[PDB]
């Protein structure tokens, strides 16, 4: 046995940039690694483990917005891919669909994880709408790929970005915001390896949620005082940047984290928002943590998957 260990591997430009503002944000237990023809931004990475894919193909260049080179950059460097994977239990892949690298080399990077048994989950957004219906197209046999390789997909339309911003709202913010969805994600399911909860969920859990299931919801909500259950449950089902939403939901893995006043008419006030507002008899794998380093503080935490 062992700790489960977790990798977030950035491909292409959109990528790179989600693991460097992670890695600014401060991210422990998780090794980062950078994936890239464009070897440019590959020496601007904060990543402890960098990867230049298709140096023959490209030589250092992106892939100028031509998906099938960078699926033939990935396929070039397979065996550096291998090697730096290798050894992780779960491994997020994040990319931004519609350019040349992360649309072709993304789903060849979570292909080769799910091959080397690594639970393997991508976090991939979709272009705006001002970038073009070809860009959109492109990026759409993009997540088709990605969703073909992975065993959960996790869609952000840019889109969705403009719902949650005002006119003033710096472009970088916003990105920090569709940053937040994976982040929290991968920072959930460490502490749920980490801890034993008073109902425990572990690896086990997550796999059994997770493995083959096509697309997902990841959640977080945390509330305090009157109704906070409910509150948090709510937050944590109501992604406004999210296109899967929780309406359809087979499986999920919820967790509860409260302090020593959690009571458990909350816990299952908090477990029947999931329910109903899934619309469908879900397959709850639920779980309770008691953190009394919180004081008045709920965090609810939810995975929903078995839409298809
Ligand atoms: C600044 C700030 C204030 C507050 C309040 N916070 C902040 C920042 C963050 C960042 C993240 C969070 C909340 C994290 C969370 O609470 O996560 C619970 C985790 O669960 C656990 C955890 C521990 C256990 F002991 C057990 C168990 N019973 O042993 C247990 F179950 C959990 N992770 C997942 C999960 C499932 C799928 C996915 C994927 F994306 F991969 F698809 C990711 C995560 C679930 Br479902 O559950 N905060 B935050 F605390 F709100
Ligand atoms: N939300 C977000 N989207 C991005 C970011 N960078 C790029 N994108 C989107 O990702 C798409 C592909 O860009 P990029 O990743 O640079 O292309 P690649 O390097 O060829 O894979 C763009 O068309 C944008 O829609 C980012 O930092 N955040
Ligand atoms: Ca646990």
């Amino acid at each position: 046995g062992h700790m489960a260990t977790l990798k977030v591997i950035g491909v292409g430009g959109g990528g790179n940039n989600a693991v460097n503002r992670m890695i600014d944000h401060g991210m422990n237990n998780v090794e980062f690694i950078a994936i890239n023809t464009d070897g440019q931004a590959l020496n601007l990475s904060k990543a402890e483990s960098k990867i230049q894919i298709g140096e023959k193909l490209t030589r250092g260049l992106g892939a100028g917005a031509n998906p099938e080179i960078g699926k033939k950059a990935a396929e070039e460097s397979r065996e550096q891919i291998e090697d730096a994977i290798q050894g992780a239990d779960m491994v997020f892949v994040t990319s931004g669909m519609g350019g040349g690298t992360g649309t072709g080399a993304a789903p060849v990077v979570a292909k080769i994880a799910k091959e080397m048994g690594a639970l393997t989950v991508g976090v991939v957004t979709r272009p705006f709408s001002f970038e073009g219906r070809k860009r959109q197209t492109q990026a759409a046999a993009g997540v088709e790929a990605m969703k073909a390789a992975v065993d959960t997909l996790i869609v952000i339309p840019n889109d969705r970005l403009l719902d949650i911003v005002d006119k003033s709202t710096p472009m970088m913010e916003a990105f920090k915001e569709a940053d937040n969805v994976l982040r929290q994600g991968v920072q959930g399911i460490s502490d749920l390896i980490a801890v034993s909860g008073e109902v425990n969920l572990d690896f086990a859990d997550v796999k059994t949620i997770m493995s083959n299931q096509g697309s997902a919801l990841m959640g977080i909500g945390v509330s305090s005082g009157e109704n906070r259950a409910v509150e948090a449950a709510k937050k944590a089902i109501s992604s406004p940047l999210l296109e899967t939403s929780i309406v359809g939901a087979q499986g999920v893995l919820m967790n509860i984290t409260g302090g020593e006043s959690l009571s458990l008419f909350e816990a299952q006030e908090a477990a029947d928002i999931v329910q109903d507002a899934a619309d469908e008899d879900v397959n709850m794998i639920f779980g309770t943590v008691i953190n009394p380093e919180l004081q008045d503080e709920i965090v609810v935490t939810v995975i929903a998957t078995g839409f298809d």
